[PDB]
């Protein structure tokens, strides 16, 4: 029954990582809105929240890769880690666009992140399916 | 295996509902900045996506809560229903502010929204853990 809890924790890492990665990009936009409204300190707070959420998401993504040992899982896990690196740099580019106070630059790397996020969602769906297949197999 | 397939469907309803709810508010803040930059066509598209995502995730949460009859679940399922009702109330306020293009209105509910998503995340974990235990209770 130890192997089942291990699969469930891989599932939680995956679902938590994606949720916090989306939150992180959302907080960048909220920070940019605060700055355009004259609240530079609250913009600073939202920037810190975005980096925090992104760093936690990255920690969970790497934990998932490290604890992935089933061969049907590791090929996708590598893809998830590479694709998340893409998403992180785009969110970093969003925080940098906030720094420039450049709006048209913000829209460019915002589309970047949404593009990479769309591929993270497809990868998450494959891994959840691989994970829960493995869990159901242990039970049968 | 039918009782196991329903705890599987229940976890899928919950995980999808959260992902779409977080995406719904992210589209509103992205839409709001797009209005500030003059990208009004794009912002209108983000608002339509946010309303559709809110509608589907509300439908998934509703179905999840109504099917959560188990005693270890009912309390947490009620907490999710309450928490999600207060999240949709804040994201709807973010959308109202963006349509009115009011920075003042946006700043009233933007913290309400973001805070509740963290709690949604917390409750998802507590619920999936309880569902995973009932699933292996077989």
């Amino acid at each position: 029954i130890t192997e089942l809890d291990q699969t469930a924790h891989q599932s939680d890492r995956l679902n938590n990582a994606l949720l916090m990665a989306i939150r992180s990009s959302a907080n960048v936009s909220s920070g940019f809105i605060e700055q355009l409204g004259g609240h530079d300190e609250s913009a600073g707070k939202r920037m810190a929240l975005s980096v925090e959420l992104n760093n936690k998401s990255q920690a969970l993504v790497d934990e998932f890769v490290e604890n992935a040992r089933e061969p049907a899982l590791r090929g996708l896990a590598t893809e998830l880690q590479a694709t998340f690196a893409e998403y992180a740099k785009a969110v970093a580019g969003q925080r940098e666009a906030t720094r420039q106070r450049s709006l048209e630059q913000y829209f460019k790397v915002n589309s970047d992140a949404g593009n990479a996020m769309g591929r993270l969602q497809t990868l998450r769906q494959q891994l959840v399916t691989t994970l829960s297949e493995r869990g159901q197999q242990i039970m049968l």
